[PDB]
Protein backbone atom coordinates (compact mmCIF):
# COMPACT_ATOMS: atom_id res chain seq x y z
CA UNK A 1 0.00 0.00 0.00
CA UNK A 2 2.71 2.47 -1.02
CA UNK A 3 0.15 4.27 -3.20
CA UNK A 4 -1.69 5.19 0.04
CA UNK A 5 1.65 6.43 1.43
CA UNK A 6 2.24 8.37 -1.76
CA UNK A 7 -1.25 9.95 -1.43
CA UNK A 8 -0.45 11.14 2.13
CA UNK A 9 2.89 12.57 1.02
CA UNK A 10 1.33 14.47 -1.89
CA UNK A 11 -2.08 15.36 -0.43
CA UNK A 12 -2.18 15.23 3.42
CA UNK A 13 -1.05 17.79 5.97
CA UNK A 14 -2.72 17.23 9.37
CA UNK A 15 -2.32 20.63 10.95
CA UNK A 16 -1.00 23.63 9.05
CA UNK A 17 -1.21 27.05 10.68
CA UNK A 18 -0.90 29.69 7.95
CA UNK A 19 -1.80 28.27 4.53
CA UNK A 20 -0.37 31.24 2.61
CA UNK A 21 1.92 31.38 -0.47
CA UNK A 22 4.97 30.67 1.79
CA UNK A 23 3.23 27.62 3.24
CA UNK A 24 2.76 26.32 -0.33
CA UNK A 25 6.35 27.06 -1.36
CA UNK A 26 7.68 25.26 1.70
CA UNK A 27 5.45 22.17 1.74
CA UNK A 28 5.75 21.60 -2.02
CA UNK A 29 9.57 21.42 -1.38
CA UNK A 30 9.26 19.29 1.72
CA UNK A 31 7.08 16.76 -0.15
CA UNK A 32 9.33 16.47 -3.22
CA UNK A 33 7.00 18.16 -5.73
CA UNK A 34 9.33 20.81 -7.12
CA UNK A 35 11.47 19.02 -9.70
CA UNK A 36 9.77 19.82 -11.94
CA UNK A 37 7.33 22.19 -10.24
CA UNK A 38 3.89 20.58 -10.05
CA UNK A 39 1.38 22.93 -11.79
CA UNK A 40 -1.35 22.49 -9.13
CA UNK A 41 -1.50 20.42 -5.91
CA UNK A 42 -3.99 20.24 -3.11
CA UNK A 43 -3.45 19.22 0.56
CA UNK A 44 -6.23 17.97 2.81
CA UNK A 45 -6.08 18.90 6.55
CA UNK A 46 -7.51 17.28 9.72
CA UNK A 47 -7.34 13.59 10.62
CA UNK A 48 -6.57 10.66 8.33
CA UNK A 49 -9.52 8.49 9.33
CA UNK A 50 -12.05 10.92 7.78
CA UNK A 51 -10.20 10.63 4.45
CA UNK A 52 -10.00 6.80 4.62
CA UNK A 53 -13.73 6.87 5.38
CA UNK A 54 -14.33 8.33 1.88
CA UNK A 55 -13.57 4.78 0.61
CA UNK A 56 -16.58 3.43 2.56
CA UNK A 57 -20.20 4.62 2.63
CA UNK A 58 -19.37 6.05 6.11
CA UNK A 59 -18.05 9.17 4.32
CA UNK A 60 -18.29 8.61 0.55
CA UNK A 61 -20.47 8.13 -2.51
CA UNK A 62 -19.43 6.60 -5.85
CA UNK A 63 -18.57 9.26 -8.39
CA UNK A 64 -18.18 9.35 -12.19
CA UNK A 65 -16.33 6.33 -13.69
CA UNK A 66 -14.00 5.13 -10.89
CA UNK A 67 -13.89 7.74 -8.14
CA UNK A 68 -15.37 8.47 -4.72
CA UNK A 69 -16.69 11.84 -3.47
CA UNK A 70 -16.69 12.68 0.23
CA UNK A 71 -19.82 13.44 2.22
CA UNK A 72 -18.03 15.70 4.70
CA UNK A 73 -16.22 18.94 3.87
CA UNK A 74 -12.48 19.26 4.51
CA UNK A 75 -10.20 22.18 5.12
CA UNK A 76 -7.87 22.14 2.12
CA UNK A 77 -5.12 24.24 0.61
CA UNK A 78 -4.47 24.43 -3.11
CA UNK A 79 -1.00 25.47 -4.28
CA UNK A 80 -0.96 26.82 -7.83
CA UNK A 81 2.30 27.43 -9.69
CA UNK A 82 2.92 31.06 -10.62
CA UNK A 83 5.30 32.16 -13.41
CA UNK A 84 6.69 30.88 -16.69
CA UNK A 85 9.04 28.03 -15.67
CA UNK A 86 8.49 24.33 -14.85
CA UNK A 87 11.75 24.40 -12.80
CA UNK A 88 12.74 25.68 -9.31
CA UNK A 89 12.48 28.06 -7.74
CA UNK A 90 8.74 27.15 -7.76
CA UNK A 91 6.55 30.15 -6.81
CA UNK A 92 3.08 29.15 -5.56
CA UNK A 93 -0.17 31.03 -4.94
CA UNK A 94 -2.13 29.53 -2.08
CA UNK A 95 -5.94 29.10 -1.93
CA UNK A 96 -7.41 27.84 1.32
CA UNK A 97 -10.77 26.12 0.83
CA UNK A 98 -13.44 24.16 2.66
CA UNK A 99 -15.35 21.54 0.64
CA UNK A 100 -15.73 17.84 -0.03
CA UNK A 101 -13.02 16.03 -2.04
CA UNK A 102 -12.80 13.48 -4.84
CA UNK A 103 -10.41 10.57 -4.59
CA UNK A 104 -9.81 7.14 -6.06
CA UNK A 105 -9.70 4.26 -3.57
CA UNK A 106 -7.94 0.88 -3.66
CA UNK A 107 -8.36 -1.79 -0.93
CA UNK A 108 -10.25 0.78 1.20
CA UNK A 109 -7.38 3.33 1.01
CA UNK A 110 -7.20 6.59 -1.01
CA UNK A 111 -4.58 6.37 -3.71
CA UNK A 112 -5.34 9.41 -5.97
CA UNK A 113 -6.73 12.93 -5.54
CA UNK A 114 -8.76 14.33 -8.39
CA UNK A 115 -7.17 17.76 -8.83
CA UNK A 116 -9.78 18.96 -11.36
CA UNK A 117 -12.23 20.23 -8.76
CA UNK A 118 -9.58 22.68 -7.50
CA UNK A 119 -8.56 24.12 -10.94
CA UNK A 120 -10.30 27.50 -10.66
Amino acid sequence: NSRYTHFLTQHYDAKPQGRDDRYCESIMRRRGLTSPCRDINTFIHGNKRSIKAICENKNGNPHRENLRISKSSFQVTTCKLHGGSPWPPCQYRATAGFRNVVVACENGLPVHLDQSIFRR
